């Protein structure tokens, strides 16, 4: 086998330290190890995607802007399911479909902006 | 048992008959107790005092009073009583909504109207389910 | 002006004048004379449709009965939206599109069986 | 600021190394440390101790195990934790389900693990939003 060096942060390592005396591992590098072996684990053109954010609807009347963004792409989406987590916050589940790439791109138009925040994709190709 | 008249314009009477008779229904008692037992039904329905949920659709368009944020700014007024909304857009224009509600079916009943109302909402309906 | 005599029962004319005395009609012709109004005021090949119904999920095994048939069809179903309203109960909103003769049939497959309750089809032609 | 070394399989290395050059990645260090700041970020936001929302994602196939009723009866053995459930019929076979969840983040995080765990259940994801 062999060997990698790394330089990390103080409070990162609290935080590794703190889940290796509780997840029962003997230390840093079995840890890490295994955080990189799920994390390469997990890793088409036509398919599926989710998109979720949060966003405050106020804002900048952000709710209007992503609505029309979503609508000036329609046919790429599905449906989308919404929950108005508190007064000012809402919570946003796209359903896409289509070209792969036009998704991500239509991914980029919607989260990629102020006000909108935790956006994530996730890609389903067929 | 009891027998009750009612009077009727023209204009009415004669379309009670045609819609009556392209739906099947050969004289206009049966029609009217149909009717009346559908709506006197939901009314029952929409009654405060009874929790329950309900599920409000409409479609609208988007671009209207900006009331893309009118109708969610409304929703997040009463966020008590939104479990929550499925949006499909239709098309360029359009958007068909469906809101779950939970909470007091006389309340609900009377958010869904402050809904359905507003200008630029058309084909809204309401269906409460009480516990 | 006409006038129409039709019979109806104590139970039904107890809740019509019930809603009579409070919103505030003169008397029962003249609340049935609206009812009437609205009933006819609220009455295409192509569309969209809102269904929605109440189910016992274990029941017959239900839930896995109305997902396969809805899946038969899947072509004319856009999504479906589904809450758990209470440990037995499921209340699912299935929002469909497509030719709408094919859409009523395959609302009648859905909801027109046992276990389903408040089923309601709302047809929203193009 | 510490330097820590870490031991790994030969195997792995090339893993890593191959993921990271398609990526963009010149180096292991950098490549290892945005990992490691992702993983933790993600735990840290599924901790015991603190309400939130949660999207839990997956594709399973309804005929499997009727998995269909159990994914189903599962939701409501917690539908305390449930908030609503969007569903997608990708095709003849596959069902996409986003299941909106709120509750103790911990709590969620153990019950979508049941979920994303069982048999036929594919393409499985959760995604914490602490308050
Ligand atoms: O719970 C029983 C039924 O309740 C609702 O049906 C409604 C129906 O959607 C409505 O259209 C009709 O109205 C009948 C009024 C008939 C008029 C007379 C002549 C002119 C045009 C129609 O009432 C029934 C209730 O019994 C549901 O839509 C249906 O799926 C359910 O099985
Ligand atoms: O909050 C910041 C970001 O958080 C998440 O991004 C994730 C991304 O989805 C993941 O893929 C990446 O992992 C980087 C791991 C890179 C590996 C190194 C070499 C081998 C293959 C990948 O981390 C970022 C977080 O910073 C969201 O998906 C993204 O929309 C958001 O802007
Ligand atoms: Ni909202
Ligand atoms: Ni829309
Ligand atoms: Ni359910
Ligand atoms: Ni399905």
């Amino acid at each position: 086998m062999q060997r990698v060096t790394i330089t990390l942060d103080d409070d990162l390592l609290e935080t590794l330290d703190s889940l290796s005396q509780r997840r029962g591992y003997n230390n840093r590098s079995e840890a890490i190890r295994d955080i990189l072996r799920s994390a390469l684990a997990q890793e088409g053109t036509q398919g599926f995607a989710v998109l979720s954010y949060v966003y405050e609807h106020e804002k900048r009347d952000l709710a209007s802007r992503i609505v029309s963004t979503q609508h000036h792409h329609h046919d790429l989406s599905v449906a989308t399911l919404h929950v108005h987590i508190n007064h000012d916050d809402c919570l946003e589940i796209a359903v896409l479909k289509g070209d792969m790439g036009d998704v991500q791109h239509f991914a980029d138009d919607v989260i990629a902006q102020r006000g909108v925040r935790h956006g994530h994709l996730q890609c389903l190709p067929k």
